[PDB]
């Protein structure tokens, strides 16, 4: 037994068949999320408000994932897993979150920042819901490599491609915190230690690292 829960923002909406056993806590989160969400506008052109039902369910996923603690089992965990499963079956037709994001970019009037926010919400939710990416993907490219239909070479850039390289690291830290946060903390600690243990390195790092 389930009851429909409507989460909406102006014209666009999504209905979620919540189990009656956890509908009480889902209605709580619905009320909290609807309070957090900004006021609807024409064309959804303003920032931090969804343009498509996919974005809106993303933001709701995002909000619930913010409250759920990874260490401590909470009441919101079951609602997270439930609305995650709904998002997957409704918008990820077996495909990857990037494939969806890329679909939205060319079809709907979604901006690049809104799209990255959607990816971050989905990926954060996946990790908070104790559902890592342990299953190997069915990516066509890597399927083709296994079968011997494709040969892959990786190339790494260097200096002089962009003047604002640091915003690329900023975007990685924002969007993929739950995937690379530990790499960036490790790399930051390694560099701090190399400055400390290298004789005159601090002289070269005038505003620190």
């Amino acid at each position: 037994s389930t009851r429909p829960l409507t989460l909406s923002h102006g014209s666009l909406e999504h209905v979620l068949l919540v189990p009656t056993a956890s509908f009480f806590i889902a209605s709580q989160l619905q009320e909290q999320f609807n309070k957090i969400l900004p006021e609807p506008t024409e064309g959804f052109a303003a920032d931090d408000e969804p343009t498509t039902p996919a974005e809106l369910v993303g933001k709701f996923l995002g909000y619930v994932s913010s409250l759920v603690e990874p260490s401590k089992v909470g009441q919101f965990d079951q609602v997270l897993n439930l609305c995650l499963t709904e998002f997957e079956n409704c918008y990820l037709e077996g495909n990857d979150i990037h494939a969806l994001a890329a679909k939205l970019l060319q079809e709907n009037d979604t901006t690049l920042v809104k799209t990255k926010e959607l990816i971050k919400n989905y990926i954060t939710a996946r990790i908070m819901a104790k559902r890592p990416f342990d299953k190997k993907s069915n990516s066509a490219l890597f399927r083709a490599v296994g079968e011997g239909n494709a040969q892959l070479v990786a190339i790494f850039g260097g200096q002089g491609n962009t003047d604002d390289y640091f915003e690329e690291l900023r975007d990685l830290y924002q969007t993929y915190h739950v995937l690379v946060g530990d790499l960036i903390k490790f790399s930051a600690e390694t560099l701090s230690e190399l400055i400390r243990t290298t004789l005159d390195a601090e002289k070269v790092f005038t505003q620190g690292l």
